[PDB]
């Protein structure tokens, strides 16, 4: 709602069991969400604790950032904090 584009945000200290399912849609909850992924670990086939969430909106970025950074996401304190278009 002001510059449309990629707003990619980092979103590390996730759970291992954190899926891009349950990533998503915990942000979707504060904004428009393009895309959210999970960056898997291949070489033990978990996860590596962190991943990427893509808003459409920089103020739906923003409210998520400090909205869930500090609270729980499937049973860990997620830490979240701006990454800026990427």
């Amino acid at each position: 709602g002001m510059a449309e584009v990629e707003y990619r945000c980092f979103v590390g200290g996730l759970a291992w069991a954190t899926t891009d399912q349950t990533l998503g849609e915990a942000f979707s909850q504060f904004g428009e969400i393009l895309d959210s992924k999970i960056i898997n670990d291949r070489e033990t086939g978990r996860s590596r604790g962190f991943g990427f969430v893509t808003f459409k909106d920089e103020k739906a970025m923003r409210d998520a950032i400090e909205g869930m950074n500090g609270q729980d996401l499937d049973g860990r304190n997620i830490t979240v904090n701006e990454a800026q278009s990427r």
